[PDB]
């Protein structure tokens, strides 16, 4: 996608040599916002062929507050494996702060309920978010949270979210992390009969791993795609109640896939 | 300020009318990204005459971990009076969560401290977060945090920061804001014998009052002058030993102020 590429290219373009924890090496920049009119489309990266399988489960996993990989192995989904203990577990990531930050005083607050009840009774709200960023509890996570904390808005009927990603790796993550959410604004405005408005990506960190340098080469040759469709067929009762049969994308014609090695 | 004039022009000519939680009514937009270069100078408002003496107390007393009005007052500043309750408590709003941020556990982390740590043991993490958004205490504060999450970034011997402020009101906080983090960036770079480098500011819900229309249409007349300089007198032991006299504003040379009403 055009915003996309444009990234790719300005952080080869400016991006300073970083080391970094994984011991890879990046080029990086610090601060980057773009904007996604989810009504002109859904934006998945059509330059390579994304695994929409492992996008939609992961985000269906979430939504559940689950935190072990045990759901993602019965749906084929591998890309949790390397952060997982024996046991199959991460820790208290993203879907257990969602659904159950835990307060001192011993309670456990949903936040995604919470954001539903705004949503429904105080549309105008300015303090509508979601944050996985539970500093009591880093210390027990596989992984800090990349996407760390987004905010809906609601303007004339439709509904808009912004994500603040503290660290974005360009080439694997970033595809996934916009189609992921992209997705959950779909469900969100279903949810509450709201049409969508737009997504807005704010980036912290955002680099690109120094081997994903000649993926990156062959990916900035090629030509976007229009984009595909996003159609849910069927309302369900509940946020917390989709299923993977229930989406589907119209017209994504990528092209090919392209391998590149996570950094752990 | 050329980066705040812009965004004041664009809420006037993109905002869509939205009432609001005070009842007062705005004009507001979603998403917004600016950068400033702290190298070019300190980004204090020109075109109106900023209070800061305000701006500078505010700071120190987040820093020391206060939510207690008491040290304003000793100061003379009133910015916070309107929130604050009969014994001129706040709730454990900013301060407390930086310097003590309370876990189920029973622990209180402290932000701040941790923070240095990282910038002088492990400068290139991707990791280094401040947050006052603790869901589970948002309902003991009078009001929820702004100024919400905040990051910091090392790269070629400078010290950046990016803001996310989930809800700003241009005209009265805006200029506010964006004085106080340059200032803390200034703080933290002395203390980590860095250079500074960008201050980066994302908003979400960026709004204009409705009564605020008489004096945003005065300033946007005005041209802005020259930036001043921020000059730090003395290198204090530490980040929480700064004092009002440490700091000059050199070359300030403001248009006259404007009022205008706040909504509470
Ligand atoms: N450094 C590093 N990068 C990351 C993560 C990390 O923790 N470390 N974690 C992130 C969580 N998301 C993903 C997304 C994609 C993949 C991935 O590997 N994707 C494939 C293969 C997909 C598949 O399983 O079929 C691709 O080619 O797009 C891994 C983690 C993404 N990037
Ligand atoms: N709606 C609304 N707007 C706000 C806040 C709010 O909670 N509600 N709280 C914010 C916290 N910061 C400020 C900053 C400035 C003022 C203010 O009023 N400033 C003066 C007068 C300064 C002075 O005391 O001398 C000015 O003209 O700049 C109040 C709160 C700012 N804006
Ligand atoms: C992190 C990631 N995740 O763990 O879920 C995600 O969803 N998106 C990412 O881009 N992602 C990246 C950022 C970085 O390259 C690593 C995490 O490393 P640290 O930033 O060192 O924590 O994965
Ligand atoms: C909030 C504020 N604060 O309370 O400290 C600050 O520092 N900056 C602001 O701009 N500010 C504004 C945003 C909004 O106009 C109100 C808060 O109202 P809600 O967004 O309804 O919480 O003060």
């Amino acid at each position: 996608m055009k915003q996309y590429l444009e990234l790719m290219q300005k952080v080869l373009d400016e991006g300073t040599q970083k080391n970094d924890r994984t011991g890879t090496g990046t080029l990086s920049i610090f601060g980057h916002q773009m904007r996604f009119n989810l009504q002109d489309g859904f934006p998945l990266v059509t330059t390579k062929r994304c695994h929409l399988r492992s996008i939609i489960h992961e985000l269906l996993w979430f939504l559940q507050g689950d935190t072990n990989i045990a759901y993602l192995h019965e749906n084929n989904v591998t890309i949790w494996d390397e952060w997982a203990d024996e046991n199959g577990d991460l820790g208290p990531v993203y879907g257990k702060q969602w659904r159950a930050w835990p307060t001192p005083d011993g309670r456990h607050i949903d936040q995604i309920t919470t954001v539903l009840n705004q949503l429904k009774n105080d549309p105008d709200s300015r303090r509508i978010i979601v944050s996985a960023w539970n500093v009591g509890e880093l210390d027990k996570m596989a992984l800090a949270p990349c996407h760390a904390f987004f905010q809906f808005y609601v303007a004339d009927g439709k509904l808009s979210c912004q994500l603040y990603q503290r660290s974005c790796d360009v080439f694997l993550g970033l595809p996934f992390n916009i189609a992921s959410y992209a997705l959950l604004v779909h469900m969100m405005a279903q949810q509450c009969d709201l049409e969508v408005g737009d997504f807005v990506w704010t980036g912290g960190d955002t680099h690109l791993y120094s081997n994903h340098m000649d993926q990156t080469h062959l990916q900035l040759s090629r030509e976007p795609r229009p984009l595909p469709k996003l159609i849910i067929k069927r309302k369900p009762e509940s946020i917390f109640d989709y299923r993977f049969e229930d989406f589907e994308i119209e017209g994504y014609d990528p092209h090919p896939g392209i391998k590149a090695p996570v950094a752990i």
